[PDB]
DNA sequence: GGGGAAGGATCGTATG
DNA sequence: CATACGATCCTTCCCCTAC
């Protein structure tokens, strides 16, 4: 009585399935969606497309015949073909045929006359034999173009235009049905890429969530252990973009009731249990598997207990739509151990998956974090509240295992009902994310797989993007290589332009941010930053020179040795723009057409009432345009990241050099006409530069505020009109500062933006500034607060921190009159925070509340120490006669919530610790002295670490991490004074 | 890896 | 005036996630 995914998807869209199977009859072209791309590397190449059509059937379509090739760059010719011949077949390389071509070089600038090079095609067979002959010619120094090694589908998607993350219409294929999948066989010139909007999309995503047992009570069950097994598995199978359940089942080993919103499956032994996960996942095919955490808990105990009972292999091939394979395969290329996935550029996670062929595997936790990759706590139900979802059920784990070990049938409904709820906001957290779509048009973008989309980094895909621009081109195939070569040579480059800040509370005068609008791309559309442009010979750049051409020259300290360079202008001629220029420009016109239409459509999506039966189409359109301008801002940041990394193939000293030395001699050149106009400068960060107005331009507002009747409303009054003045002024200086620009580079690439006004502002020190921010009207009522640098955002142990350090803020970004004697930002923390500590009842009893886990095993001293005290009450009372109930000692593995007292005369945490229960039975002080001490002072050093007194002298070697310690010192100092 | 709690001697310094 | 306090350098898990 269980239902496949065929009958469940002609339930769903009848008339659609209809449509299809009659398309199918006649053979006519349909179209197509794949999600995970296998490929065979022994034997003749075929690639695998696993994916869906547009009523939701699997259908497996192999590329038949497929040009596997590479070319190398050496002077054709009878000759020079043989002994190419000749060094392939003495290291006994099976060659297929070869062809000669021409194509122009990327690195280094070549003449018109000597534009292209000659270049020879070597066809394979297998991708065995390509990597062998490969790696044999590039350790013979030959140069090597189209010379992927990793992964070849991105060959066939760059070569081929056809994504493989979009629609794709089949043309004159080859249907052969075998039950739950459709096999098509189709020919490469007989595929095309779906140009407009395709239809919605309709691939099944299984969400799963495990449940487990350990009879030893409070630890993690360990996978290794032959004890420890797993008893609930439940999964649900839901539409790509949909909350709504297709169908849920559970597989259990207890007795279950019986259930009318999932199916349970009764299973006698852990072998059994497997069995039936594998034949429900056989049965639906998902074509993505997700779970909330599976990466590091689900997949490997799954997989280490199907080798424990030898079910692995079986296992493997009921929930894989590829042939059958042996055990040692599976182990060794398909389950994969100890993967690394990238968040940010310093965090990195340990991931392991069983990849079986027609599923894709995702981690919610992996998206959530790369999408919040500053985020602290990274729990589901942190990710819930972050997100606005409802959370999961109050299920205690010591209390599922309690009530599992009792074997009562009734109840082991809610733990699967609890365990069926987590699986349900996986693909909640996905929809409300939007991850998959954004996925999508990355690998659209990119011309790469999902699967890279996923676990890959994003340069690689920045470097396949710009390999698939330079090999079709307009003016003749520009090739390029993807394996690195020269020394990787390492060192730091030149600094940055340094501009000390003039820290304190700025509030007599304005000041606001010009920003460089995409300032590294804006310096490679200008200067013909590209490979191909560049000339590294003295001589060759003066004859350059000579015939009328316009250069531009780097130079650059790098490792104590001076490197220079020349890059050929393109002066504002399309047919000499370089690669790069040509890539940025073409991504910048496509923003710039999607942010108009996503303009239009929210206007639109305004207009329209939700009660109409348009809404639908009109919110998914939005979705596309909010992805693919996401995708396009992703990529077009990661350009001078590409450009900077060693590894990369198209890297080149003097183009990140000249790229950083350019933008310093434009922020220079930007700075000293500033300050040669009168304005002021108070903060200068690479790309972003704070200007304050001349005195004199205020003049006349201030001179109606000193013969008024000089009140408050005049105060106000006063800063509006300085705000728009401010404003008014500074937007004729943006348009100055903009033409400097165009007549000192020549182009109009390169402009300056308003962003916003900042008044009252604060700048305490490198990086770390914050104030009120007005964008169109002054309104100093607003309760919000331009921050940066400042880490407000930080929940840490209690919430003083968020009250404090938000109260601080607002106390010093107030308007005050010139007469209320200002203090400084230290007498404000000084007076807020005599305010906290006289102030005790102005607190709340939950701000003060503290959570920790009990685990009898582990050296945590503040919690032995805690429990230890407990257990000394606990025979007291017991000696005395007296019912310590609620004094008990909590279950091993059960979080706890407690709060710190006042000890009256040790100082250690774990004397002040006390229950909640027993702090609100005796209502006792909750020692305000000691969380601000240890929470907030963290913060309050933050603002007063740059000051003159806390400096450290010139004999100490450490710098950053020495003047906060006299900061805490002084705040302990006056807190312990204050009483 | 980055922050949280806990443990020890001696110089730096002070006082009845 | 020689003891007693105290803070800094430095060292060791523990929490983090999933049960």
């Amino acid at each position: 009585s269980i239902m496949d995914r065929s009958e469940i998807v002609a339930r769903e869209n009848p008339v659609i399935t209809q449509r299809v199977t009659n398309l199918l009859q006649t053979n006519a072209p349909l179209l197509f969606m794949p999600i995970d791309i296998h490929e065979v590397r022994y034997g003749a190449y075929t690639l695998f497309m696993y994916g869906s059509l547009e009523n939701g059937y699997k259908a497996e379509v192999r590329i038949e015949n497929i040009p596997v090739f590479f070319d190398v760059q050496i002077e054709f010719n009878d000759t020079n073909q043989l002994f190419l011949k000749s060094l392939l077949t003495a290291e006994n390389i099976v060659y297929e045929r070869l062809e000669t071509l021409t194509q122009r070089p990327v690195m280094g600038y070549r003449e018109k006359e000597k534009e292209f090079a000659p270049y020879i095609r070597i066809f394979f067979k297998s991708l065995y034999e390509r990597r062998k002959a490969i790696t044999y010619l590039n350790n013979m120094g030959y140069n090597t173009a189209a010379d992927d090694t990793t992964c070849y589908y991105r060959m066939v998607s760059r070569e081929l235009k056809l994504p493989l993350t979009s629609w794709i219409q089949l043309q004159h294929y080859s249907y052969e049905p075998r039950g739950l999948v459709h096999r098509f066989s189709v020919t490469p010139e007989d595929l095309v890429s779906y140009q407009n909007d395709g239809p919605t999309d309709h691939s099944i995503v299984m969400a799963y969530d495990i449940e487990t047992y350990s009879p030893v009570k409070g630890t993690v069950p360990d996978p290794n252990q032959a004890n420890d097994v797993v008893f609930m598995i439940c999964m649900r199978i839901f539409w790509i973009h949909s909350t709504e359940p297709l169908a849920s089942t559970c597989i259990t080993m207890a007795p279950c009731k019986k259930s009318s919103e999932w199916t349970t499956i009764l299973c006698s032994s852990e072998k059994n249990l497997l069995l039936s996960f594998a034949e429900q996942f056989s049965r639906w095919a998902p074509d993505i598997c997700t779970g909330f955490n599976d990466s590091r808990y689900d997949w490997p105990f799954i997989v280490e207990k199907s080798m424990q009972h030898g079910i692995l292999e079986e296992i493997f091939n009921k929930m894989s739509l590829f042939w059958h394979q042996k055990l040692d395969t599976i182990l060794k290329c398909y389950y994969v151990k100890e993967k690394r996935v990238k968040i940010s550029a310093e965090k990195s996670i340990i991931s392991s998956f069983l990849h079986t062929p027609g599923c894709l595997p995702i981690d919610v936790r992996n998206m959530c974090m790369q999408l919040y990759p500053k985020a602290e706590k990274t729990s589901l139900k942190a990710f819930l509240e972050n997100c606005g979802l409802d959370s999961k059920v109050d299920l205690p784990y010591h209390l599922m295992w309690k009530y599992y070990e009792t074997r009562d049938s009734e109840k082991i409904a809610d733990v699967a009902y609890y365990c069926i709820i987590d699986a349900q906001r996986c693909q909640d957290l996905l929809v409300r994310h939007n991850v998959i779509p954004d996925r999508r048009e990355v690998g659209i973008l990119s011309y790469t797989s999902l699967y890279d989309c996923i676990y890959y980094a994003g340069g690689h895909k920045v470097c396949n993007m710009l390999i698939a621009y330079a090999i079709h081109d307009e003016y003749g195939r520009i090739a390029c290589s993807t394996i690195a070569r020269g020394k990787r040579e390492h060192g730091k480059y030149p600094g940055a332009f340094v501009i000390d800040p003039v820290k304190g509370l700025e509030q007599d005068k304005p000041t606001t941010g010009l920003d460089f609008a995409s300032l590294y791309p804006s310096l490679i559309m200008a200067y013909n930053f590209s490979p191909e442009k560049f000339v590294a010979s003295r001589d060759e750049a003066n004859s350059l020179m000579a015939k009328g051409e316009s250069l531009h020259y780097v130079s650059f300290h790098f490792n104590n040795r001076l490197v220079e360079g020349w890059f050929v202008r393109h002066n504002n001629v399309p047919d000499k723009m370089g690669l790069y220029p040509k890539v940025l420009i073409d991504l910048l016109n496509k923003r710039t057409a999607l942010k108009q239409e996503l303009k239009k459509l929210g206007e639109k999506k305004e207009c329209i009432h939700e009660s109409h039966p348009g809404f639908k189409e009109l919110q998914f359109r939005h979705a596309m345009v909010d992805a693919k301008q996401k995708a396009l801002k992703i990529f077009m940041n990661t350009f001078y990241g590409e450009a900077g990394n060693n590894l990369s193939p198209f890297f080149l000293l003097p183009l990140a050099g000249g790229v950083t030395s350019s933008g310093q001699y434009n922020l220079k050149l930007v700075y000293n006409f500033v300050i040669n106009k009168g304005y002021g400068i108070k903060y200068g960060d690479t790309d972003s530069l704070y200007i304050t107005c001349p005195d004199s331009l205020y003049t006349e507002v201030t001179d109606a505020y000193l013969n008024s009747q000089k009140t408050i409303k005049h105060y106000e009054q006063l800063c509006h009109e300085k705000v728009l003045l401010s404003m008014k002024a500074m937007s004729t200086l943006c348009a100055e500062v903009n033409e400097y620009l165009r007549q000192d580079n020549g182009t109009s690439y390169l402009r300056m933006a308003y962003e916003e006004v900042l008044f009252p502002v604060c700048f305490t020190g490198k990086k770390k500034y914050y104030g009120i921010a007005h964008v169109n009207t002054p309104n100093f009522n607003t309760k919000e607060l331009f921050i940066r640098g400042i880490d407000i955002i930080k929940q840490g142990q209690t919430k003083l921190t968020k009250t404090i350090g938000t109260r601080i803020m607002e106390e010093s970004m107030k308007l005050r009159r010139p007469e209320d004697h200002r203090p400084p930002l230290i007498e404000i923390v000084k007076t807020v925070l005599k305010d906290a500590v006289v102030n005790m009842k102005q607190w709340n009893f939950e701000d003060f509340i503290q959570t920790d886990a009990w685990r009898p095993d582990k050296d945590n001293k503040a919690v032995q120490i805690f429990m230890s005290r407990m257990h000394a009450r606990r025979e007291q009372l017991k000696k005395h006669g007296a019912a310590a109930s609620q004094f008990a000692e909590p279950e091993p593995g059960e979080r706890f919530s407690y709060v710190i007292v006042e000890k009256q005369v040790s100082s250690r945490k774990g004397d002040k610790m006390e229950y909640v229960s027993e702090a609100k039975a005796k209502n006792l002080p909750i020692d305000i002295l000691f969380y601000i001490n240890n929470y907030v002072l963290g913060l309050c050093a933050r603002f007063i670490n740059e000051n003159e007194e806390f400096q450290p002298p010139d004999n100490v070697s450490n710098k950053d991490e020495y003047a906060q310690r006299r900061a805490k010192s002084y705040l302990q100092k006056f807190v312990q004074s204050i009483h």
